[PDB]
């Protein structure tokens, strides 16, 4: 019923079935991407209308296309030929990858580079990369995959120990040609294992730490129902997924008395970029989009009970396209649960002589994907207070390198001969506001510093300022951690009982945003990373942060070109997208696999509520 | 056996009798501290002699007495009498807060500020505050509270939702006079309660929140012996308790392979102040040292299993002294026990076939205090993969004010005419380094940006920065989070398998320190608060930021004195003090009791290891 439910493996088959009857899916057709398209603004209105968007990829070297299918309907809605030389290529299709090591494998100038390293050709893995846009002109309108090798000892090693530096080749994985291989010198292959579960390498296993034991016997306070609409402790949101993005909240509401007030239309990671800090030809093209390149929700894992997830677990199935149109199901590949957190609010009063003590708990979303050498763990937390917060978690295997003789500005040591290269994660949350409804508007508060002298005779006293944000001109935004610096997004229409607006306030970690050159190819491309805060006016067909086509896209779409449009956002329907992420110096503590670290955002409410939200909060 | 093990009840009758039998501890005596001091340096100190410091307060008015005791060998070891106009006042004691309210009670301008208010006396509370030092010349040298009125309708009442604006009362409690009353104007007592308990206000309690079950069913993975030594996943330490600065971590070391490797010798919150930023005459010189001025210590809660601490909790419950020298002990004042921490590291390898997950988890050590309307929860945090965290839980009930008709941009709305100024909540951590010996240096750590151009062709190199510490004067650094800086505290002389110096790095949370203005009271007795980092020269002597006597010091102490030494830290036992904060803009939710917000810092081994410290965590 719900027109947020997950896709069902029938709606994938019947937009397969669509697709094939219109003639748009023969055999020589891929499916790059396929995903339930949202309602369009107007609660109601078409009872129900399930559209899907799709990608559809050309082995043979035709023109891809995008189309637009109603499953509900049985009819192609929409059918445009996409230029890809002029709005960039189709994400990476996971049978691109495999095509790569093959090719290589015949090539003469990859064997005489590899025959000069006295390396056996059977033992070298290939890492597929995405290629960027760089200065080769033949790469134009082509799909290009570019590849960096390591060595496999055996079937059961860690090959990310031995890089094979120096060494860089680049292919198209549609005419199957090796376009270039670049060889700029013998490095020594790092000999070292990284065999995190050998015995040799681990020690003997601790035999010190107890079990922990977390159950609720009364089984979990939330309730799912549709499949996948959750009510816990007077929230009410519905759980998406899709393909590209991974997880997407819907709806995010709080129960308020008798009142269902809306406080997040869609929450989303809308892309992520990873780009690497090193100069070397090698590697100076390395930057993974790794949600708009390579599609985060493909990757999902399946999180293992007791494992991944500890406690009392609800899981979701989602269930997505293959390069086909047949269904394939993620078995286990979203956790939810709730968690204890410890204490709410507590106080002892010496006058009243009332002793008063609450606990608080959160409710957890999470997924977690793999990329070649990387996992990333995405966490969305609900808690009893009204705060939501997001929270990315990176781990895995730092990507390697040599580490040169007589060492390196731009490259971390982690054992003898090895390197890893000095890169950043960078998130862009996609927050689609509707702080009681839709007509919102952005301030930006300040920290505001007072003089001593009149009025603040004894220098005391400090203030603060907010600024409204009335036009996208004027609403792309850098963070100030020395001045407090916060977002409030409020509804100037919908006061509180004290007759100001009510808010939410966004408070970010304040990290380092894009460290390229502005000049640069990633610095065009991920433009939205130069900023912390972007703000623009709720259109439908700007999703994404880079564009719908990342892969081999230069600049020219994307967040810069939307705000062009200088759209009034002074009390309307509004979209924030914050950019955060993590700069990584690799450290020795990094190898041979990484332990968690981790960065974020939170949302908390700023007069939204007319008190505290929690009083009726029981005593355990 | 052990120098650090926590003082008994039989310690502190030694110390009395030791006092009583000298002619210190007469009945115009109390004693306003009492604690154990650390050993002096010394590696191979055998002969145990236990020393406890007493500060002598003397109610006739007499001169106070700093003194020295050996409980080992019976006798007092120095007395020196104090001259308080010089060196500063006491801290305060728990019953001349009694003391502030009944002299006002029978004061005849106090009577008739509160008849014209239409006020009965016997319903007004005082909170009796710390003085600071100000315009008030009759004050130097002499022991002054400031008093500020709230209203209790009934006793159980929250007399803090009735603030009686526009009068304030200076008091002398050792003549007992009250010094000065001033009544700036007549503000209407704000009349809607507060009381977080009354069904009236919180509604029906909730029916929806089901159990959490968090047990242990062979028990916890940690030791305690010599009652405060903990032994948990290869982290040694000892848990000491002091009234001034509340829990205090000695020995923080690490088990590597055979080799127990010191990390830091002393940690500790040694001071945290509460600046206010009204600049009305009523509150303008409002600014709480709660460590230095009150003890934080001596106001430390019982925590209850099950809503304070929940889990498998052992508790150690420490023993302070009371003014007359009578142990009393502090049941279950200390919380410890383990925790799950969600991931700790994961990677499923295409290339090898292995999937590999492990859990991480914590070791907590809590304990939570209460000062007037303040409640403040402290939790240091060791993790598996040698993380070391503070964090810092405010709670409680805002201070309140007047909300003046027409507004205010100093004081926020918190209810119909109730206001809550404006403030911040300041800590100290001071850390005694000893990173694999006591030959440390500290480094600050910026990112750094570079140019497209020669040898960076593509404009996507980053790199970073170290600059050594080497003075005192050059010791004093500001946070910029801009730069992602980040402060490393390495050993020189002991190097990792690659050959560079073992360390470890501090991250801040880079929140803004202390607003008031340069030339102002506050910022020159809470100096060390407009800094995010201090490095000193270890001495015995010098313990707290704000220095020894806090109370109605004229400025200075601390900090600026120590560093003017201008001694040499570049391969020294040196101590780290790291200043932290929460700027607090009281928000409706924070009212009638407050949600829990937090502040920290952590330190992240940083090639301290020869690899990850986890590799033996097993698969549980
Ligand atoms: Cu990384
Ligand atoms: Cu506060
Ligand atoms: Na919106
Ligand atoms: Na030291």
């Amino acid at each position: 019923a719900s027109p947020f439910r997950l896709a069902s493996a029938g709606e994938i088959s019947e937009v397969q079935g669509i697709l094939r009857t219109a003639g748009l899916l023969g055999p020589e057709k891929r499916i790059a991407y396929l995903g339930v398209l949202d309602p369009a603004r107007g609660a109601g209105s078409e009872a129900e209308d399930r559209r899907f968007r799709v990608f559809i990829h050309d082995v043979s070297g035709a023109r891809p296309q995008e189309v637009t299918v109603s499953v509900t309907n049985g009819t192609v809605i929409s059918a445009v030929e996409l230029d890809t030389a002029a709005t960039g290529e189709l994400p990476v299709l996971e049978e691109e990858f495999e095509v790569v090591e093959q090719l290589l494998a015949t090539d003469e100038r990859w064997l005489k580079a590899l025959a000069a390293r006295n390396l056996d050709v059977s033992k070298v893995r290939v890492a597929p990369l995405s290629a960027g846009v760089f200065e080769y002109a033949e790469e134009r309108g082509r799909r290009i995959l570019r590849g960096l090798a390591f060595v496999q000892d055996f079937p059961e090693d860690s090959a990310w120990a031995h890089p094979v530096d120096g060494l860089v080749a680049y292919v198209d994985v549609v005419s199957k040609e090796v376009t270039r291989v670049i060889d700029t010198g013998v490095f020594p292959v790092p000999a070292e294992h990284g065999n995190y579960t050998d015995p040799e390498l681990t020690g003997p296993l601790r035999t010190t730490q107890k079990p922990i034991s977390i159950t609720q016997p009364e089984g979990p306070s939330f309730t799912v129902t549709g499949g996948n609409h959750i009510e816990w402790e007077k929230w009410s949101l519905d759980v998406g997924f899709d393909v590209r993005e991974g997880v997407v909240l819907h709806n995010i509401a709080f129960r308020d008395g008798d009142r269902l007030r809306p406080i997040i239309n869609r929450a989303s990671i809308a892309e992520m970029v990873v780009p690497y800090g090193d100069p070397s030809p090698i590697r100076s093209w390395q930057n993974y989009f790794d949600t708009g390149e390579y599609l985060v929700g493909q990757y999902a894992n399946s999180l293992e009970l007791g494992c991944d997830c500890l406690g009392d677990i609800t899981y979701l199935s989602p269930v997505i396209s293959d390069a086909f149109g047949n269904p394939r199901e993620i078995r286990n590949g979203i956790c939810m649960h709730e968690e204890d957190w410890g204490i709410l609010a507590k106080h002892s009063d010496l006058w009243s002589g009332i002793n008063y003590t609450r606990r608080n708990r959160r409710m957890v979303i999470s997924f977690f994907t793999t990329i070649g050498n990387y996992d990333y763990g995405f966490y969305w937390y609900l808690y009893l207070d009204g705060t939501i917060e997001f929270e990315a978690k990176a781990t895995g295997v730092v990507f390697t390198s040599a580490f040169p003789e007589g060492g390196s500005d731009n490259i971390s040591q982690l054992a003898p001969g090895l390197g890893a290269p000095f890169h950043q994660h960078i998130f862009s949350a996609r927050l689609d506001m509707a702080i009681d409804g839709f007509t919102n508007r952005v301030e930006e508060e300040d920290v505001v510093r007072q003089t001593m002298g009149p009025g603040n005779e004894r220098g005391n006293a400090f203030s603060r300022k907010r600024t409204v944000l009335t036009r996208e001109s004027e609403a792309v935004r850098e963070a100030d951690a020395r001045t407090g610096r916060t977002w409030i997004i409020s509804n100037p229409e919908s006061k509180n009982r004290l007759n100001e607006p009510v808010g939410y306030k966004l408070h970010a970690h304040n990290q380092p945003t894009l460290l390229a050159d502005p000049g640069s190819s990633i610095a065009r491309r991920a433009a939205f990373a130069t900023k912390d805060l972007w703000v623009t006016r709720y259109a439908d067909d700007e999703r994404y942060p880079t564009g719908d086509f990342v892969n081999q896209h230069s600049g020219g779409a994307g967040l810069p070109s939307y705000i062009a449009q200088d759209r009034d956002i002074d009390g309307q329907d509004i979209v924030v997208w914050h950019t955060f992420g993590l700069t990584h110096f690799p450290r020795v503590e990094d190898w041979p696999i990484m332990p968690v670290d981790t960065v974020g955002f939170k949302l908390r409410p700023e007069g939204f509520f007319d008190r505290s939200p929690v009083l009726d909060v029981p005593a355990n």
